[PDB]
């Protein structure tokens, strides 16, 4: 077992990703393993580096085998090349067992490890189809779940504020979240993508075309902070977000996630910021569903030094060229099924969820939709 051994066993900084523990080779070296799901590639940092506190030792694992290849992954930020070679892999807090598992160690790289993050490595858990440099490189989790017993399905439970969540390989813990779970079709085996039906903001329709809310793609990424949107749909939600807050003010470089946000403490204008509510494609015909985004999510909190301390935010919505990305903002407080198994990815409220006074993040259903199929993009 046991999903009691897996709850609570990831760890993050605010905007700084979340990671859980893994050991490589033998004797197994522990590090702290990002998990991000806008990936296919297992990797970790294999030299010196001045962000990195730990590093893979290949030359100290009895079990490191080459491929005598080397990789090149890009990020939206970010990016990395190093040395693909196939090492033993166990997760401390996860399912009982060791796989033999492609890793790629980290030789150099730009602007992807982060100064004081304590993860020096990245677990791609999205599709082959997105590996690099080809699908021919078995993912992490294919691998686990073609070596193993372990079913083809993981949830993640991302919890605000520092940071921790759950990773539960291989099934649904029922005690992490509250009410039913709603699925989303996995529209394609690539990404995570998941197709958005309609947006409403404070119960107000984006009336955009439908097609725009996944122009290019909409994925779920547990890897991005943000929530990002295609242009003409940041731009909409933006004007929409400020009109809601024209009570006060704010530089529109904060819009822009440039500048920052105080208030005096415990002060916070909550009520004047309004709920983002997205509406996913369902299982059945005609049929979606939505789930429904507080300000205390897209409103990122970022601690600064003050003679009077002061709550500061930071605007966690950002523009995209590449799609729509629902970024641990928006998972933060869902309890989110990765279900590879049946297709499909099911959204419910997490036990750890986001608590306004008068307002919840929920999750809501049925709705109807028609043509829901029209929103894919081509
Ligand atoms: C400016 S947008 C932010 C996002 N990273 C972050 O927000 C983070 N910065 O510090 C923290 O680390 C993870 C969370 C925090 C990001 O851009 N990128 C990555 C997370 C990092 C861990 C490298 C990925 O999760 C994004 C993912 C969608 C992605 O880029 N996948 C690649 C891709 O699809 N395309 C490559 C791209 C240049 C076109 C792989 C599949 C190869």
């Amino acid at each position: 077992g046991s999903f009691v051994e897996m709850v609570d066993n990831l760890r993050g900084k605010s905007g700084q990703g979340y990671y859980v523990e893994m050991t490589v080779g033998s004797p197994p070296q522990t590090l702290n393993i990002l998990v991000d799901t806008g990936s296919s590639n297992f990797a970790v940092g294999a030299a010196p580096h001045p962000f990195l506190h730990r590093y893979y030792q290949r030359q100290l694992s009895s079990t490191y085998r080459d491929l005598r290849k080397g990789v090149y992954v890009p990020y939206t930020q970010g990016k990395w090349e190093g040395e693909l070679g196939t090492d033993l892999v166990s997760i401390p807090h996860g399912p009982n067992v060791t796989v033999r598992a492609n890793i790629a160690a980290i030789t150099e790289s730009d602007k992807f490890f982060i100064n004081g993050s304590n993860w020096e490595g990245i677990l791609g858990l999205a599709y082959a189809e997105i590996a690099r440099p080809d699908d021919s490189l078995e993912p992490f989790f294919d691998s686990l779940v073609k070596q193993t017993h372990v079913p083809n399905l993981f949830s993640l439970q991302l919890c605000g504020a520092s940071v921790g969540g759950s990773m539960i390989i291989g099934g649904i813990d029922h005690s992490l979240y509250t009410g039913s779970l709603w699925y989303t079709p996995i529209r394609r085996e690539w990404y995570y993508e998941v197709i958005i039906v309609r947006v409403e903001i404070n119960g107000q329709d984006l009336k955009m075309d439908c097609k725009e809310y996944n122009y290019d793609k909409s994925i779920v990424d547990s890897g991005t902070t943000n929530l990002r949107l295609p242009k003409k749909v940041f731009e909409a939600a933006v004007k929409s977000i400020k009109a809601a807050s024209s009570t006060e003010k704010f530089p529109d470089g904060f819009w822009l996630g440039e500048q920052l946000v105080c208030w005096q403490a415990g002060t916070t204008p909550w009520n004047i910021f309004p709920v983002i509510s997205l509406y996913l494609m369902g299982e059945v015909t005609n049929q979606s569903f939505r789930i429904t985004i507080l300000p205390q999510q897209y409103l990122r909190p970022v601690e600064d030094v003050a003679t009077s301390q002061d709550d500061c935010y930071k605007f966690a919505i950002s523009q995209s060229s590449t799609g729509t990305v629902m970024g641990a903002v928006i998972m933060e407080g869902f309890y989110v099924v990765f279900d590879r198994a049946r297709k499909r990815i099911g959204f419910a409220v997490s036990a750890c969820h986001v608590h306004d006074e008068f307002r919840t993040a929920a999750v809501e259903g049925p709705f109807v939709t028609l043509d829901m199929e029209d929103c894919g993009y081509n």
